[PDB]
């Protein structure tokens, strides 16, 4: 059971061994491929696979928020797994690009700032916005 | 890609999907400064010719709805635009009570710039919203 399978077993979603296969090229993949890079790696697996069929897997995992498609800065819908915690934003406010990042740092400071208003974190929201230098 | 607009910024601060035709209204509404529904529509039409009075005013009214326009009439009689207050507090929300508590972190705001600089970006802005129960 790969995660993304995982994640479609939760949300009661159809699955059959050719979603299967998609949702394992998407769960294996080291990078964020596009819809190419999933089609060549099901087929490589399955070449019964179709193209239609991987765009349109690929949109239903979008649909039910288990995949994202996202501009990494390359101007391509690639995918990723979405994560089990809301990655924060930093936004290039001259172009709408969205960066993804991780803090254990902000994150460690949130917590502090929690405690010491007597709360546990549960959840944050951070965006950022930037201009390019 | 296009440039976020200081109205657009507003709507990404709360979560909300911006829709071609949002971005136009919030596009407008940053280029402006106390348009009335009608100058909104004519402007926004300038820019996108198949964008109706109707979807400017639902717009502007879920941009108020969320606080992110304020709505006055000045004596004239016409409803006009602005843009809201915004908080200069970052929040820590207790969810359970919907209460709200205002801290400001100037640690969590210089770690903030790093990460901006790490990117290599300028900070111009940022929201940070906290959620917790009582410990």
């Amino acid at each position: 059971v790969s995660r993304i399978e995982q994640r479609c077993i939760d949300k009661g979603m159809k699955m059959t061994d050719q979603r299967r296969v998609i949702a394992q090229v998407l769960s294996d993949s080291a990078d964020h491929p596009d819809v190419e890079e999933v089609y060549r790696r099901a087929t490589a697996k399955d070449p019964r696979i179709s193209i239609a069929t991987v765009y349109r897997t690929v949109r239903l995992f979008e649909e039910e928020s288990i995949l994202e498609r996202h501009d990494f800065g390359d101007g391509r819908a690639r995918y990723e797994e979405a994560p089990s915690e809301h990655h924060d934003h930093l936004i290039d406010v001259n172009s709408a690009r969205v960066i993804e990042f991780t803090s254990p740092e902000i994150e460690a400071l949130q917590r502090e700032i929690a405690r010491k208003h007597g709360f546990r974190l549960v959840g944050h929201r951070l965006e950022l916005y930037g201009v390019p230098l």
